[PDB]
Parts: structure tokens; sequence; C-alpha cells
């Protein structure tokens, strides 16, 4: 409250470890489904169906241009990306299968990284 804070932590290597991260994230084999957004006119009912697309490459963006204001924000992205392909595609496809891998690798780093 005011004039009352909760010592925080050093949040000076953000920027790096999240770009570091979404590198590792990028370079991934199985990250082919998530380099580009979905091309609105080759796939039907994108569209329509999710609300906030997201993307690595538009996380890319977003991250060397200050439009996170901090790590938290660009968890949610990244996370969106993820819940994005599970509401879209089979579990059972390759690109469901992808997004489900891709997911969990990220959450390890992320926890490695930010948690511990
Ligand atoms: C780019 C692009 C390519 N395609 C057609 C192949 N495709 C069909 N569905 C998807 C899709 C749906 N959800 N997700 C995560 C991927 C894709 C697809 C979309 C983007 C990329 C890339 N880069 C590759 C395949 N659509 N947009």
């Amino acid at each position: 409250s005011m004039s009352v804070k909760k010592p925080k932590r050093d949040d000076s290597k953000d920027l790096a470890l999240c770009s570091m991260i979404l590198t590792e994230m990028e370079t991934h084999e199985d990250a082919w489904p998530f380099l580009l957004p979905v091309n609105l006119k080759l796939v039907p009912g994108y569209k329509k169906v999710i609300k906030k697309p997201m993307d690595f490459s538009t996380i890319r963006e977003k991250l060397s241009s200050g439009q996170y204001p901090n790590l938290e924000t660009f968890a949610l992205d990244v996370r969106l990306v993820f819940d994005n392909c599970e509401t879209f595609n089979e579990d059972d496809s390759d690109i469901g299968r992808a997004g489900h891998n891709m997911r969990k690798y990220f959450e390890k780093k992320w926890t490695d990284t930010f948690k511990v």
C-alpha cells in the first residue's frame, strides 16, 4: 500500500531472458506451426473462431519493440499461442501434438528461469 513496498525481484534481466526463451522456442523442431500468424485466407474457421490470434513472430516483434510491460504479459502471449492451438486443433493431429510439446517445453524453461 501507499509507502509500504514489498521487496521486489531484480527484473533487469527479464527482457534478455524472455528473448532467450523465445529463441529456444523458435528453434525447436516442433515450432513450425507457430512461427508465423495463421493465414486467415488459408484456414477455414480461424478468423471467426480464434478471437485473439498469436504466434512466435508476433511475440518477437512485440518483445523487440517494448510492448510487454513485464514478464507475465509475455508469458500470457506465449500461453495464448498454445491455448488457441488447442481450441482449433485435435490433440491427435501433428499440429495439436506440437502445441502440447511446445507448451511443456516452454513451462519448464519458464519455471527454471524465473521461479528458480
Ligand atoms: C502460415 C499458414 C499456413 N497455413 C496452412 C497450414 N495450417 C493449417 N492450420 C494451421 C494452424 C492452425 N493452428 N496452428 C498453430 C497452425 C496451419 C499453419 C499455420 C501457421 C504455420 C506457420 N508458421 C504453419 C501451419 N495457414 N497459415
